[PDB]
């Protein structure tokens, strides 16, 4: 039973190819504004997993076949390990991004998770929490996907509005969120509905915003503080250009301590957050054995990918990073198809010459079911004449090209 | 009182390692798809059927979870061959791929492996063995880590020519074996092993004799041919030296000057996998490293599941190994520990929109830059910069901002220059 392991997926390389080029994508914009790669091993010590309540999660344990160990189920923790190994070698406050793949027994076993976090040391300007959505923004742009609206919560507002009805505090931690799932309960009181009217605020930015400040003289230490850095974001990431339709303020959304981000793609809410993350002040510092402040955000790329492909939102990429084939014409030109080959991987173009022994017809069909564009046919003559025929198999058309310039005509063809 | 440290074994890098290995993965990658190699990612996790199969198991870590039998991988070419199982009729052949995930074997217990191979239907064309030294050079010559020598064998040529000594199958498999050992134990012991096998001293004479060939190219290929006619009763032979020849002229062709390949006979690489060309490549005053990349062809290693014959070829860069190595011996330098190149500098906090708007401009531009917000004197911001590898500082202080203006300081010149809308341009200019 050659299969994979269940929960474990696999692209085929079309899929793959998606999954690296948007891998490139998100580290070109990751690398942008700063953030620097680390990878921490697949491997963890299981006391370092678990310490201090960490592993609901079922987690791989691993043993030998002829000292405790398990495979990381997220990058959090990781992180926290991370700085703790390396805190004197690091700059702060430490940016950074990880894009490994994470384990968890149940539905994907193993999945690929793309975070960032910035941490600081004692402090960490609220700036970075504005940088986020100018991150995601660049990212879901580039992706090409349909639009989205990256939704914003402090939660200090939330937590600081809940204050003022009073609530029991072994009772407030109980129905703190199982308000989200309100997707009127009369199953809440035993765990009125003045805090539906509060998640329910829909507005423009500045509006909301003065809906709060409005709310506040009514009312608050919290709340009012809450309110304010969730001013001085917004305001951070008007500063750096991102587009007001790209962002709303949606009190609804909930270990985080401030800024909370949510990314929903527009029609298809139904797939839920592309992109999440926020605020939190002791998820990593574990083994610090401090407090130390962050802001972060995920994508699950292998969920994101599979729900995508589905949806018919993602096109996925010809199975080959082949732009040409040197197509064999004539045993005798292998020297000669060689030579081209080389010549036009210099000039920076992916190649392959073709090596079997059969005629132009099945070549053309073979480089067009794996989505190649360009066969390059070196016949005697062509040869004798030092030139070549450039046959475009989408658009159809064919032309006769100076080996000279064959390089620089199939790139502005490209171009 | 916990641990953190990584379990022995697993190494991690520090930004600055971490950084080079991404730039060696990124150029190795635009090599591999330059000659056509698509990428695939298998799994960590296998069926233990898979990873124990036609007896192909070296220590392996099993799972069972912690509140199907199965393992982490610890090789590229058994998942490459459960692949091909699981995705025949989708595959495009001869199909060639190329895999750089990590590895876990128990004895590094982790480290990654930059594989590609080309695995065909029933027959493979030797001209996919001839890419391989062209991209092996390729890859090396962007590297940049002074001169390196591919040595270049062919099984059929070893074998046939034990075979033509008429010896065992069996002797034949152990005296490759010494063979390969050539180098640490020395002739004198070569001489005594082999006769510990029964080898005879005529038959030792020769063995040692045509290991030890050594010439051009060309002298080594006419010395194989007199072979060919001298014994021309070993079939074996006779097609490994026809191979061996396809291979060399698709090399030179290629344009693979002379100067970075050699056939060296002694090459006797894997014992029951290889069948054809065999490669190791040699960094020229550092064979202390040993190969830096070997592979070859191998003919029935593929089918696993498949139950067709599966002809294959491939090579393999010890990526982890060699980024350690390489860095103990001075031959590879590190990058900084950012990827950022420039930084813009917090004078005035008034002056907020004006940064983060020349960030993004900057960054529009393809430039990696970090926004400073914590407000210090304009020293401290230079030397944390600096202490990191940044090159460059935008200031853009109190006048300096009303006239659309900025001083730029470079950390490397340690100069400063008054530059406003061109900045992003001569800060390419200048790197």
């Amino acid at each position: 039973n050659f299969s994979t392991p269940s929960g474990f997926p696999e692209f085929l390389p079309s899929e793959k190819r998606l999954e690296l080029y948007l891998l490139d994508t998100i580290r070109r914009v990751y690398e942008s504004y700063g953030f620097t790669p680390i990878e921490t091993p697949a491997v963890e010590r299981l006391e370092v997993l678990q310490a201090k309540g960490n592993q609901d999660n079922i987690i791989y344990g691993l043993e030998p076949i002829l000292e405790a160990r398990a495979l990381k189920f997220d990058q959090t923790v990781p992180l926290a390990a991370y700085i703790a190994r390396h805190l004197n070698d690091l700059t702060f406050p430490f940016a950074r991004y990880q894009m490994d793949v994470v384990f968890r027994g149940e539905r994907f076993r193993q999945f690929r998770q793309c975070d960032i976090d910035v941490v600081g040391r004692e402090k960490l300007s609220l700036l970075y929490d504005a940088q986020m959505p100018a991150i995601i923004t660049e990212i879901f742009e580039a992706v090409n996907i349909g639009d989205f609206v990256i939704r914003i919560n402090n939660r200090k507002v939330l937590t600081g509005f809940f204050q003022s009805l009073n609530i029991s505090e072994t009772q407030i931690k109980s129905c703190i969120s199982i308000i989200d799932n309100l997707e009127v309960k009369l199953e809440l009181e035993k765990e009125t509905q003045k805090i539906i009217d509060f998640v329910k605020i829909d507005g423009s930015v500045d509006d909301v915003l003065d809906k709060l400040k409005h709310l506040s003289q009514t009312l608050s230490e919290q709340f009012n503080l809450g309110v304010s850095e969730l001013e001085t974001v917004i305001t951070g990431v008007r500063n750096l250009g991102v587009p007001d339709k790209r962002f709303c303020i949606d009190l609804a959304i909930a270990y985080y301590t401030g800024t909370v981000y949510e990314t929903t793609l527009i029609g298809h809410e139904a797939l839920g957050s592309i992109c999440s993350g926020g605020r939190y002040e002791e998820l990593v510092g574990t083994f610090i054995g401090e407090k130390m402040p962050g802001v972060g955000i995920s994508i699950g790329l292998t969920r994101l990918i599979s729900r995508l492909l589905k949806a018919g939102i993602l096109n996925t990429l010809p199975p080959t990073p082949a732009q040409v084939v040197v197509v064999n014409m004539q045993d005798e030109l292998m020297p000669t198809y060689l030579k081209v080959s080389q010549q036009l991987r210099q000039a920076g173009l992916n190649v392959i010459t073709n090596f079997e022994k059969r005629q132009l017809g099945k070549q053309f069909q073979a480089a067009d079911k794996q989505g190649i564009r360009f066969c390059v046919i070196i016949g005697a003559d062509e040869a004798a004449a030092q030139k070549s025929s450039l046959k475009d198999l989408q658009s159809g058309e064919q032309v006769e090209v100076a080996l000279a310039d064959l390089a620089e005509e199939i790139k502005r063809r490209l171009t």
